[PDB]
């Protein structure tokens, strides 16, 4: 009975940039939501398509969890079926969303006193995009404990869950 490893997924030192954001697949092991659900130390929790409490007494083939940054004020911008700067550039969502959404404060970890520079995104999709490549097309963050709640480094992970043909991997 192992755990689903979830303690590099959520207290990774570093994640990556919203261009390049890292999914780790997750089959073939027991998780547990209602934790994650009872962490009580998340700044946006949300849970598409299904209660997080119910979601440890279900089981699922395929999980897919992205892990990137993005800024304070854009966490609004994850949703399904909108328009945004991550929406059109960095990371574009489909309608029909039953994974779950959590996004958390990390001033303390993504930003340092003299700027924080470690993000890029794509200033200049459909989808799931991840995309790598007289301006270049990209810019990069600029993070301080003192730049402001709109700005502040938030780090966003998204929970995709896929039922296919297979027998059922995950389950709680």
């Amino acid at each position: 009975t192992n755990l689903c490893p979830f303690g590099e997924v959520f207290n990774a030192t570093r994640f990556a940039s919203v261009y390049a954001w890292n999914r780790k697949r997750i089959s073939n092991c027991v998780a547990d939501y209602s934790v994650l659900y009872n962490s009580a130390s998340f700044s946006t929790f949300k849970c598409y398509g299904v209660s997080p409490t119910k979601l440890n007494d279900l089981c699922f083939t395929n999980v897919y969890a992205d892990s990137f940054v993005i800024r304070g004020d854009e966490v609004r911008q994850i949703a399904p079926g909108q328009t945004g700067k991550i929406a059109d550039y960095n990371y574009k969502l489909p309608d029909d969303f039953t994974g779950c959404v959590i996004a958390w404060n990390s001033n303390n970890l993504d930003s340092k006193v003299g700027g924080n520079y470690n993000y890029l995104y794509r200033l200049f999709l459909k989808p799931f995009e991840r995309d790598i490549s007289c301006y270049f097309p990209l810019q990069s963050y600029g993070f301080q404990p003192t730049n402001g709640v709109g700005y502040q480094p938030y780090r966003v992970v998204v929970l995709s869950f896929e039922l296919l043909h297979a027998p059922a991997t995950v389950c709680g």
